[PDB]
């Protein structure tokens, strides 16, 4: 059941639905410090993607999940099946891009996109700074197929930032361990070999572009890159936070920023 893989969950109520997408290695629980502050005003729809929960027996890695375009298509199917009208889409990490891709096809279904820790491409070119040289990609991949357990122990603190002991690193490690290792590797490869830069000018719905100032995976210049290239309205806010999952690791800072961008129009 594709429904089992997505694990769509709804909470809250209101005239507007907020759809929350998550990044690689985590799941919808990454939004645990945001949801309490939305449910009074919004219906909230959460879903799992990018291989999350694939240690569940009922999980099957459908063919559509071979590409980020397939995830974008699947998001559109979710919006259809849950009768979504003009959602506020909040995408962490690559789900910002699957949301953006989807919004080019059904802009009528998106009131806005709020991007958190988004990047259209991690690998550098001669002319584009994504934050990774080839050596960096190969070193981050590390033991992902040799020894999944070892890989997680190194990957999780690097991505989350701060220090290995933090609850956020523990949480990210927990969700990584709810991924089947083969799926983690294939999705990791999909992501690092995807290049979404060409889509940006086709995006027309308003984009609120939020990131940590100190994110190992997303140089500060990436927020500006997106801002300069999208085809509709946009705004940038770079937070004084570290790490790729600041909604989990620095909620005291990140949650009020997210709420302001959810609740208020540009501009
Ligand atoms: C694969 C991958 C990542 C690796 C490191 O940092 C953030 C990432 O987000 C992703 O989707
Ligand atoms: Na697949
Ligand atoms: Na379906
Ligand atoms: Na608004």
């Amino acid at each position: 059941r594709v429904e089992a893989a997505r694990n769509v969950h709804i909470v809250g109520s209101g005239d507007t639905t907020v759809v929350l997408g998550h990044g690689f290695g985590t799941d919808q629980s990454v939004w645990k410090h945001l949801v309490p502050y939305l449910v009074d005003s919004y219906r909230v729809l959460l879903y799992d993607n990018m291989g999350a929960g694939s240690t569940n027996p009922e999980y099957f890695h459908f063919e559509r999940y071979s590409t980020l375009q397939g995830y974008a298509h699947d998001l559109l199917v979710i919006l259809h099946e849950f009768n979504i009208r003009s959602c506020i889409f909040v995408g962490h990490s690559l789900s910002a891009m699957t949301g953006a891709i989807a919004s080019i096809i059904r802009p009528d279904l998106f009131q806005k996109i709020v991007m958190l820790s988004a990047s259209p491409r991690f690998l550098n070119t001669a002319d584009y700074l994504g934050g990774f040289e080839p050596a960096d990609v190969e070193q981050l991949a590390g033991a992902i197929e040799a020894n999944y357990k070892s890989w997680v122990s190194g990957f999780a603190p690097m991505v989350v930032g701060g220090d290995m002991d933090s609850v956020a690193v523990q949480e990210f490690s927990r969700t990584l361990f709810n991924m089947r290792p083969d799926i983690a590797r294939s999705v990791f490869r999909t992501i690092f070999t995807s290049d979404l830069r060409d889509y940006l000018g086709r995006v027309t719905v308003p984009c609120h572009i939020i990131q940590s100032s100190r994110d190992m995976a997303v140089p500060v210049s990436v927020a500006g890159y997106i801002h300069n290239r999208v085809g509709g309205r946009s705004v940038v806010e770079v937070m004084n936070t570290e790490g790729h999952l600041p909604q989990l690791s620095a909620p005291e800072v990140a949650i009020p920023v997210l709420l302001r961008h959810i609740k208020n129009d540009i501009d």
